[PDB]
This record gives structure tokens, sequence and C-alpha cells, in this order.
């Protein structure tokens, strides 16, 4: 999409990157005055207005100001805003468009002469780039197009300046001949290196003094913007001159600006009837179309349209706009909701209803006032249960709502919604059934909807033989042929791909928009690739200019870029183009027919295909050559195609406004090209160049022998028609339809539809993922960290998926802190040395440091809780538990230190103590292993409670006594093994830091003296 | 499962094994049944062989297999895993 720059950007960039000797003067002197600004600011930081006199425009893509009188000519500064100030801000028509003028650029206005201002312009075509020049400057050039002076440069190749200065300033006076060459040379290396397509100085004011742009006009093609982002910067593009946009209108530009799909919204008139919510670009258009011609001119109050698949909370938002822009005022005739629609591809149509009931059962009572009645088309995958759905919530909510599916025509709805009907060398055969693929890309969903294309056609071998992506290495993905398992082999580069399969004739690139050009040049320069399909959609043009120029070079075929591909039922079909297989079967596209047409949008494609399905024995081929302006292939390499192939009967092409190709096609028929029977028609009419409007080739193609309808509601008719009289003499002969070897359907979709049940293992009551927020225990992650939890609030919420208070989280973390390393000579912190030393990774040596937390090493937490809770809750007193202890062997777990006793404490059993007795309400095991302790400490000096201990009976406190713990939850944390868990993970700190240590000191490999080991073996064995 | 049992239904598996087919009558190894296994008189270089690469390989790369498993087997409890295996079993 080329589309128009304002002119202060213009000439912003023709003087931030000119490169010619010649001299533009009056750089960066340009201004712009707004109703939003005062005259002051711009008046001292621009002092260049304080020197020469002025000359002042509207900047707002105005055609043609010098004749409706919108320029102000040699005025001074303060005579320019008493001009300015009856102007700046206020009501003016222009052609037949009205609107508020808002931006005016000032600029040093210069003396010169009528007789030597020029005019020159460069502008893009297919075939190459059109430099043309005259020496009559001024508006008043008239017709421009017979009497310049033009060269068209090729595409790949450099301007000579030899050629310009032979050939197009001829008339061009002499003594500036020299100049303005080198000039227009340096205005192309501005042309070329900035992405342009349209650019005019008119006039180009050329004195004695140098070289100088008066005017400027541009069209540049903003899909090179990751080209230009570094030279253009802050570009903007202003939209055209018309009427004032409404803020919903604004509001359903900033939705589509946030979002990804594409959402547009224009009104014609506010006070219509008939409004319409349409999925589809081509089928919008060709339902605005058909309400225009069919009476409707008046009343049609919008045209727009929802499309690449927008979420529930965006078509919600947009069916609750256009619902509300209805219910503003009432017509005595009634008003028409038209949701229609073409056929969809893998949009779940359930989804998209239920954003459109969201929208209506919230808007029941006000639409219900207004008298409103909704007419429903649809088509694609699940479409009859959303009609269904939609049908239901007009049924319970009383307004009218008529549901139509692929049996209906497309635009059948808006003649029985108006009343007027009542209501109920380059090859020929491109593919084959021995036609071998290599796509590029990661698009396994494409590769099975191939290969089930194929199963469902009773084809031998896969279409797919190979997939380059050149970011992984070469595997085999998994891929379906019916009901067996095959593997499609992942190549990384394109050139292992081809040696490995030299069948291969036809390439399938589903690249980006940026990667799509250097894929398609490393592609043509293998010989056994005979056509490429290009998927992408923005390319820009002068790339896909030399992507042409190289194919026909080659001579490969390129299926035309921003395409859907094709489809040649029975044999090959072009990654996703049909849609599921719900599409292909309901339209009968896995038999031939004798049916072939072209279309320019994707989106049509799947209508053409019902349409052919429904009124004839079936399609031959069918290829959408794409949306973008210079495609691969055009429609005459393909009707060319078709004409020479002997299975097709009939062909029928839909253009688009635009572009004379229709009238090459016109040509053909008079020269005898074409013999089989046409049928065109060129979508959307709708005026409300002029050989390029589809009014004018609808009836430069009705009068050259191609049958063409009078609407679109009667092209199904009239290929009903063409096919019945075609097989009246005898040349189509209809084969009995063979039912096609079945599927099974997927998995995810009937349970995305939700018809098959499954029972789910792995029950996790802890941390739901999906969303769009991770929740821990029942907590998201942003009330986690705003609530202020620490590590001690994620293990509440982890381990216990409670809300611990705020003393039992420091608690937590107070004892991961002392529970972390105890020195490397324990047993754990041993294994994680010699790990780390035999040069393992941090995982290893971690693990096979934290594999001996078992029984006698770490596991004292545990027991001296399980202990002391099993002597607590048995109510005996502490001296009786130390004798009951005494008299079985086994002695007290969590009693004892070897060095520090009492008059000497632990340090941190103190610390943890002294926060047990402080922040910690009611804790009577802690004072039970104090008695304990008081006990013991009688007997020995040095019988303290451990750290390993006092933790243990401490945490038992923590879940028993705080809240959230009632005592059968309590007693199973401390029996599954909660307290484990806290040595673990308090240890793998200190165990990290061992490994990370002993890779710091760069120590070598363990060995373990001989004379530590004692050897004892037996004597013979 | 009633949807795939007659055979409506299609899944797409993970987890592709080219090893050891556990279901039917009898356990199969790389291609080779178990009796075949104990009958063809191949020893534990036989089932590595069969595990590991897939392949019946011949006598005498079998018994190399078993040779190397009898001197790769201990070097004495000095050296690092030996040690980390002691450790971790005093541990209990
Ligand atoms: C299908 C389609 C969207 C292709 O998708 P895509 O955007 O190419 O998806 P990809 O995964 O290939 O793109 C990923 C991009 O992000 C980049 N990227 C991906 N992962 C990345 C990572 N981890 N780090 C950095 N960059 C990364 C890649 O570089 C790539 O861009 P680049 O290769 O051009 O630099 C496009 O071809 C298409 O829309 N086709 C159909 C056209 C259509 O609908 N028209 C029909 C009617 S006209």
């Amino acid at each position: 999409s080329a589309k128009a720059i304002s002119e202060q950007t213009g000439k912003e960039l023709l003087y931030k990157f000119i490169c010619t000797t010649s001299a533009i003067q009056n750089r960066f002197k340009y201004a712009r005055v707004t109703p939003d600004t005062d005259w002051a600011r711009l008046l001292q930081d621009h002092p260049w207005l304080l020197s020469q006199n002025l000359v002042v425009k509207p900047d707002q893509l105005i055609k043609r100001r010098g004749k409706l009188g919108l320029v102000g000519v040699n005025l001074t500064l303060d005579g320019v805003k008493s001009w300015l100030k009856p102007r700046l801000g206020q009501e003016a028509t222009v052609g037949k468009a009205t609107g508020f003028l808002k931006n005016f650029l000032i600029e040093p206005f210069v003396p010169h002469s009528q007789a030597e201002e020029f005019y020159v312009c460069i502008y893009a075509t297919r075939e190459g780039d059109y430099v043309l020049f005259h020496h009559e400057g001024g508006v008043d050039v008239g017709d421009v197009d017979a009497k310049a002076q033009k060269l068209l440069v090729g595409v790949d190749e450099k301007l000579n300046p030899e050629d310009i200065k032979k050939h197009l300033l001829v008339h061009a006076p002499e003594d500036k001949k020299e100049i303005l060459a080198s000039f227009i040379s340096g205005l192309f290396n501005f042309y070329e290196d900035l992405y342009f397509t349209y650019l005019e100085i008119n006039p180009l004011v050329v004195t004695k003094d140098g070289v100088y742009v008066l005017d400027l006009a541009a069209k540049v093609d903003a899909t090179a913007d990751y080209i230009c982002k570094v030279k253009w910067g802050d570009i903007e593009f202003p939209p055209p001159f018309g009427r004032e946009a409404y803020p919903e209108e604004a509001y359903i530009a900033d939705l589509d600006a946030k979002s990804g799909a594409s959402l547009k919204l224009t009104l014609l008139n506010p006070k219509g009837r008939i409004w319409t919510m349409v999925a589809g670009g081509g089928a919008s258009v060709v339902y605005s179309d058909t309400i225009c011609d069919l009476g409707g001119v008046n009343e049609l109050a919008n045209y727009g349209e929802y499309s690449g698949a927008p979420s529930e909370q965006q078509t919600y938002d947009y069916a609750k706009t256009i619902l509300s822009l209805m219910t503003r005022e009432k017509h005595p005739d009634g008003k028409i909701l038209i949701i229609g629609g073409s056929i969809a591809n893998f949009t779940n149509v359930a989804a998209t209803f239920k954003g459109i009931v969201r929208a209506i059962r919230d808007y029941q009572g006000p639409l219900k006032e207004h008298e409103v009645t909704i007419f429903v088309r649809r088509g694609g995958p699940n479409y009859q249960e959303g009609l269904r759905v939609m049908g239901e919530v007009g049924k319970t909510t009383g307004i009218p709502i008529h549901v139509f599916g692929t049996e209906t025509h497309m635009t059948a709805i808006v003649g029985m919604a108006l009343g007027h009907r009542p209501i109920p060398g380059k090859s020929t055969t491109l593919f084959s059934r021995h036609t071998k693929a290599i796509v590029w890309g990661m698009q396994t969903r494409a590769v099975q909807g191939m290969l089930d294309f194929d199963y469902v056609c009773s084809r031998d071998e896969p279409s797919v033989a190979a997939m380059v992506y050149p970011f992984t290495g070469d595997h085999k993905q998994k891929f379906y042929w019916g009901h067996k398992e095959i593997l499609i082999p992942v190549f990384k580069n394109m050139a292992d791909a081809m040696r490995k399969h030299p069948e291969v004739d036809v390439l399938i690139n589903f690249a980006s928009l940026r990667s799509a050009y250097d894929s398609t040049m490393e592609t043509m320069n293998y010989a056994q690739i005979r056509t490429i399909a290009i998927i992408a959609e923005g390319i820009p043009e002068a790339l896909t200019r030399k992507l042409i120029k190289k194919a026909d070079q080659k001579g490969v075929t390129i299926i035309g870029p921003a395409t859907v591909g094709g489809i040649k039922p029975g044999c090959f079909k072009i990654g996703n183009t049909g849609g599921m297989l719900d599409n292909i079967l309901a339209s009968k596209l896995y038999r031939p027919g004798s049916v072939a047409y072209v279309s320019r949008s994707g989106g049509m494609s799947n209508e053409l295909n019902n349409i052919i399905s429904r009124t004839t024995d079936g399609v031959y081929e069918g290829v959408a050559i794409g949306g973008d302006r210079y495609p691969g292939s055009t429609f005459m390499d393909h009707v060319l195609r078709y004409q020479d192939t002997p299975g097709v009967k009939m062909i029928v092409v839909l253009g688009e406004i635009g572009g004379t190709e229709e009238y090459k096609i016109c040509r053909g028929i008079k020269e005898g090209r074409l013999t089989k029977p046409i049928v065109c028609w060129c979508i959307g009419t709708c005026a409300t160049q002029a050989s390029e409007t589809a009014v004018a080739k609808n009836q430069a193609l009705k009068e050259a022998g191609v049958f063409v309808p009078r609407s679109f509601d009667e092209l199904g008719e009239i290929i009903q028609s063409v096919y019945e009289d075609l097989v009246a003499n005898g040349v189509i002969v209809p084969a009995q339809e063979v039912p096609p070897p079945t599927v099974p359907m997927d998995y995810s979709w009937a349970r995305e539809l939700g018809l098959i049940r499954k029972p789910a293992s792995f029950m996790t009551s802890i941390c739901d993922e999906r969303g769009q927020e991770l929740i821990y225990a029942g907590m998201p992650i942003t009330e986690v960290f705003k609530e202020e939890m620490g590590i001690g609030g994620v293990l509440g919420l982890l381990w216990f998926q409670k809300r611990l208070p705020k003393y039992s989280c420091q608690f937590i973390e107070m004892c991961l802190m002392v529970t972390a390393d105890h020195g490397p000579a324990v047993s754990g912190a041993h294994n994680t040395i010699i790990c780390a030393r035999a040069g393992k990774d941090l995982v290893s040596s971690l693990t096979s440091g934290l594999l001996t937390i078992g029984d006698r090493f770490g596991g004292a937490l545990d027991a001296a809780a399980k202990m002391f809770s099993k002597a607590f809750d048995s109510g005996i007193i502490p001296m009786e538990f130390v004798n009951k202890m005494k008299k079985e062997g086994k002695l007290i777990m969590g009693i004892g230190h070897r060095v520090k006793s009492i008059n000497n404490p632990d340090m941190r059993v103190q610390i943890l103590k002294d926060y047990v007795r402080q922040h910690f309400p009611a804790t009577p095991l802690l004072d039970y292993a104090l008695e304990v302790e008081k006990i013991t400490t009688s007997k020995k000096p040095n019988l303290i409670l451990n750290v390993d201990g006092l933790i243990g009976v401490a945490f038992v406190d923590m879940l028993r006594n705080c809240g959230s713990f009632t005592r059968e939850e309590a007693d199973e944390y401390i029996d599954i093994g909660a307290l484990n868990g806290i040595f673990v993970l308090g240890r793998s700190m200190g165990f990290i830091g061992h490994y990370l240590d002993q890779k710091r000191l760069k120590q070598g490999l363990y060995r373990h003296p001989w004379d530590d080991i004692s050897y004892v073996l037996p004597e013979h064995m």
C-alpha cells in the first residue's frame, strides 16, 4: 500500500537526503501554522520570516490549489497573518468534499519568471519507473501524458546521465540543461533509495540563483518501513481531505491500531437503515456493491469490516459501536443489520458470534426499540452451530434474526433485506497428481491441510517432500496420512532440501514480508523449482518487481505475493487455501470439474468455490493472484494457462476496481486468443482514471463476448446458464460422483467445540500458568508482589496453598537463612564439592549433594518434630518423656550440640528462639521442648536444643498454632514431609555456593588418598 | 477411548520410541522377541546391541561389550564416584 505524504514531510526528507552537486536553496526553510498555536514562538524561533517575502499553502493534500483559490502569493508577514485570520480553522470545499483546514505551510517566496519554471515527476509502474519532464511549467499544463518527455528506467538498472541529457531535456533551454539533469539524477537517487512510488515537482522553480522546489506531490510505499525507519523517522501519513472523523470512527481506529487484526469502519450517512458488519474485505466490498446496485444508494449507512480473526473483546467492542451508532435515531421504514461474510478459512464461527451476542443480548432493548431486522449469512468451520446460537438469541430476545448458511448466495440477504425478493518459457500444467512441494517455514498446520487434501483426493503420495526452517537443525516432523502417521524432513538450508529431493517442482514460501524477497531470490537459482507461491502480505513493490523480473528471466511461475495460494481439486492445494476440510468437503473440492477461476484477493476464492460447486460440476483449478499492486502473475498469465489446458471448459475471472488488466482479456477475445467461454465480473462498482472503474470494465467485457452478469446476485445464475448451455451441445460430460476417502477429524478440533470428553491426570492444586497472569495458590503474581510477601509468603502459597500471616512468612525466611550452609565438612556439602571438582555442572553438583539429605544428614528437622509431637499429643509430662526415651535406646532427636552448650548458647538457636518468643502467639510444643531441654541440660552441659530440633518444634507450632490450619491439615503437612523441604531449600543455597566456590578456586579432580581407606578384602574369592 | 476404539478421532502422538514394544503377547526388543533373545543365546552384550543400537550384533561384538562392562566395573573406592556412593551409603 503506497499512500500519500504530507508535503512538509516530503520537502523535509527532500532537503535532508538529496545527493547532487546542484545547490538546493532555501534549505530547512519552511513553517507550519495551526489553529492550535500562537504566533510568537515560531515568530522568534523562525527568524528567516523576518527577512524574505512569503507564500502560504494549505498542508492537507489538496488537489489543484491554484484554480480553486487557496494559495496566497507574494505577501508579507502580518499581511500573511491577516490573510490567515479568515482562513485558518474554517470550512471549505474542494472537488466534492468539504472540511475544515487545520494546517498551513509558509515558504520563502521566490521572484522568478513563468518561462523557466519547469515540471518533473517520477512515478512507478510494473515494468519500471517513468521519469517525465516538461518545459512548460505551472499548473496550466493540462494533458501531460501525451506531450511530456518520458523515459522508463527498468527494474534492476541504474540511470545513465547520457540518456537524460539526450532524450528528456530536448525541449529545455541548454543554459540550464547541465544543471537540472544532475539534479534530476540526484532526485532519482532520492526516488529509489527512499522507497518512493509517486513524486511530482510541479512547478520546479529553477533560476540563475539555483534550484528550488515550490510544490511537491508524493505517494510513498509505507510497507518498506522496515527498510526506512532509520531514514524516515517520525513520519506521518495524512488522511485524504474529507469530512471530520466521528469519535466512534476514531475509537474503532484506535482499537485497530492497538490490535493485530484488521478493523475498519467508515460511515456513509449516520441516519441510514442499512448497517453492515461484514467479516471480509472483498466480501464487504461485494455486499456494499450489491446494496448500492439494488436501490440502497442513499440509506446505506456505513461500510467497514472485521477480518484477520479478531478477539472476543475486539469484536464485542466493534459490534457494540455499530449497535450504538444505529440507536441514536430511528427511521420509519425500519433498520437493517447485515451480518454477512464469505466462507471463513479457520475461524471458529461461534467465537465471533459469541462476541456479537455479547453485544446484542446486552443491547436487546434499544435494538428492539428502533424496529431492526437482522440478516446473517456465514460459512466456514462450525458455522451451523453459531447460526443456531444467534437464531436462538433472536428467538429469546424477540429481535428478528434470519440466519443463513452456504446454501444461500452470498449477497442474496441484502436483496431480501430490502424487500426486493421474498424471505424464506513458463509451463502450462503447474500442478498434477505427481507434484511435490517444499515448504519454507514452520507451517505444520498448512502441511497437514495439504496432506489431508491429498488423502481425500485419493492421491498416492504426499504433496510435501520437505520443509525448510533455518532456525533449527535437520530433523523430522510427524504428520498424518489419513489414519497412518508419516514423517516429513525439516531441513535447515535450502540446498540440502534440493539435493535430497530432485522431484520437487514447486516451493511454497511462507516467509514474512521482510524475508520473502531473499528466500525467493535464493529459490530462483535452482532449476528444478518451476513455480513459487509467495504468501506474505506487504512485500514492498520494488522488491516484488525485482522478483517478477527474475522470474521472467528464469521462466518460473510466481503465484503472486499477498495470496492465500491456489487449489487444483484432485491434484494439489497450496498451503491454507480452501481452509479446513469442512470447507473442502462442503464445496466438493476433492474431484476435478471443468471450471477455472482467477481472483485477486483470497477471501472471495472460497465463495467462488461454493458457487461453482452449487451451480456447476466443480472447479478444475483456481488461483488467487494476490492483493499486492504488482503480483507475480496477473490475470493474463493464468488465462493463457487455462486456454491451453484441454481439461477446463470455461473460465471465470473476478477482478477489482483499478488497473487496466481486464481490457487485455477483451483484447485477447477480439484477436481470437481465448476461445473457451469466459465469465468475468469486476467487483466493487460503488462510484458514489475513469477507465479503471469497475462499471467501465464490465461494460467493455460485456461487449467483447464475455458472459457478464448484471450484479453479483446473478453470477451463479449466469455460470449455471453457460454450464447448462455448454452441456447442451455435449462437450462437458459430468462424471458420477465417487465418495471421498474419509478422515478422522482431530482431537483439538473436537474438544475445541466440545464434543469429546477426556479424563485428565495431574490434578495440580497449585500454580495456574494459563491465562493472563501467573496465579499462585489462588493469588495472582501482581498480588504477590503488591501485598509484599517475600519468599516465605510464596512458600506459604506454593507449599501449603495458604496466605500465611506476616510473622510466619518471616519465620520461614529465617529458617531458610539458618538452614543454609554449615561448612564443607558435612556430608552433602562434601558430595557437592567432589562433584564440582569433577567438573560437572551446577545441577549435577547440587543434586549429588542434595541426595544425601535423608535420615542421618538433614533428617532431624522432620524426626525431631514427629517425636516431640507424638510425645506432646500423647499427653505425658517431659520428665516422663525423657525416661521413656531412656529405656528404649533411640536418643531424643533435636537435642545436643558438640560445642555450644549452656552459658555458651548456639546463637542461631537463639535468634530463632527469640523470634518464636516475641512475634508468635501460643507456642506449646516449643515450651514442651524447652522443658525437655531443662531436664536434659541437668544431665550434661552440652545437651541443648539443636537448630534442627528447634526449627522442627517451632514449625509444628507455626502450623498448628497460628491460623489457617485446623489440626488435620497441620498434621498432614508434618507427615507428608514439608519439613524436609525447609532443610532442602535452605541447604540448596549453601550447596550452590559451594559449587560456585569450587569453580572459582579452580580445583582439580579429587582422588582420596589410599592411606585413609584400609582395604579389608577377603582372601581368595 | 470409545471414539478411538471405533476409530473416528485422530490424535498425534509424542514419544516415538524405536525401542521395546511392550504391547502384545511378548516383549519385543528392537525387532526381536524375548524368546528369540534367550533362544539365540545372546547375553547382556546382545541385549545392549538390541536396546542401544537396535541391531543384532555378531557374537564377538556382544562378548566384547560384556568384556568392556566387566573391566569398566569397580576401580576401588578412592575414585570420585565411588567416593560419592560411599558418602551417600553411610548417610543411610
Ligand atoms: C502466514 C504469515 C503471517 C507468515 O507468518 P510470519 O509473520 O512469517 O511468522 P514467522 O514465524 O515466519 O515470523 C517470525 C519473525 O519474527 C522473528 N523472530 C521469531 N522468533 C524470534 C526470536 N526468538 N528472537 C528474535 N526474533 C524472532 C523472525 O526473524 C521472523 O522475521 P524475519 O525472519 O523476517 O526476521 C504470512 O505469510 C501471511 O499472512 N500469509 C497469508 C497472507 C494472507 O492472509 N492473505 C490472503 C488473502 S490476500
